[PDB]
C-alpha cells in the first residue's frame, strides 16, 4: 500500500520512540523474540548471522529484535532489542499489522504463530521475506545477502 | 508392562510395523487427516520434525495415522485406522486410557489430537487439535535429553 518499512516509529527498551528511518537503505531483518528467557540456542543463530553479515557487510544490515509475551501457555545478543510489543491481535504495533497483510504465512494465515519468526526488509522498505520459526537464520542468510547487493531507490 | 513400542500398526502399504523399531526413541503420534485439503496441519508438523530433527537427528520420529473419523511431508505415514469406538486400532485404546482427555474425557474430538511418547515407551503428554506444533517443541528436546530404561 505504497507505505514503507521506513515509515514506522517504535518503542526501543527504554520506551523511547525509535524512527525507522534512520535505517533507511539498509536490510533489516525484524524478529519477534521471547519475553521470557530460555531459547539460547535461537538467540546465539540470530547473534550468529549478525556477526557474519556485519563483516562481510559492515553497517549493511540490522537485527530488530521485539520482545513478545503473546506465546506462553497456562543468549546474549548485540543487535538492538526494541520496546516489547504485540505482534498479534487488535492491540497488535502497526508495524505488525503492515508486516503482516504485506508478506502473509503458510496459506495466507497472516498471524505470527510462534516467537521468532522473521521477516526481512529490502533497502526499498518492502517486504521481502517471511520465514517461520522454526527455519534457521542460516537460510536467509543467502537472502539477506542479495539485499545487500542491491541498490536502494 | 505394557509399552508404546510393544504395539504393531498397519503402514501405508498395511504391512506390519512393529513400533519396537523405534525403542528408546521419543516419540509424537497425531492422528491425521483422511481427505485432502488439511494442508496447515501437515506442513506445521513436517516444520517441527524437520527442526528438532536438525537439532537430534534421529532421537525424534513422527507418526501419522489417518482417520476418516472426523468432518507430502517426510515422516513415516502409517495406515489408515479407526481413532474412536469399539473398532478403535489397540494403539489408540492404549493411548486414549493411559492419558485421558481435558475433563477425563478419552476420546479423539478432532484430527490431529498429538501424543507425545518418551523414550520409556509410556505417554509424557496429549494435546488437541487448538494446539501448535511449536508449542510442543519444549517437551519434546525435554525427553530426548532423558535417557532411555
Amino acid at each position: 500500500s505504497a507505505t514503507s518499512f521506513f515509515d514506522f516509529k517504535v518503542p526501543d527498551g527504554a520506551d523511547n520512540e525509535v524512527d525507522l528511518s534512520q535505517y533507511k537503505g539498509k536490510v533489516v531483518l525484524v524478529v519477534n523474540t521471547a519475553s521470557k528467557c530460555g531459547f539460547t540456542y535461537q538467540y546465539k543463530n540470530l547473534e550468529s548471522v549478525y556477526q557474519a553479515i556485519k563483516k562481510e557487510y559492515p553497517d549493511d544490515f540490522v537485527v530488530l529484535g521485539f520482545p513478545c509475551n503473546q506465546f506462553g501457555s497456562q543468549q546474549k545478543v548485540t543487535f538492538p532489542v526494541m520496546g516489547k510489543i504485540n505482534v498479534n491481535g487488535d492491540d497488535a504495533h502497526p508495524l505488525y499489522k503492515w508486516l503482516k497483510k504485506e508478506k502473509p504465512g503458510l496459506l495466507g494465515l497472516e498471524r505470527v504463530k510462534w516467537n521468532f519468526e522473521k521477516f526481512l526488509i529490502g533497502r526499498d522498505g518492502k517486504v521481502i521475506g517471511r520465514w517461520a520459526s522454526t527455519t534457521e537464520p542460516e537460510k536467509i542468510q543467502d537472502k539477506i545477502i542479495e539485499a545487500i547487493k542491491q541498490p536502494a531507490p
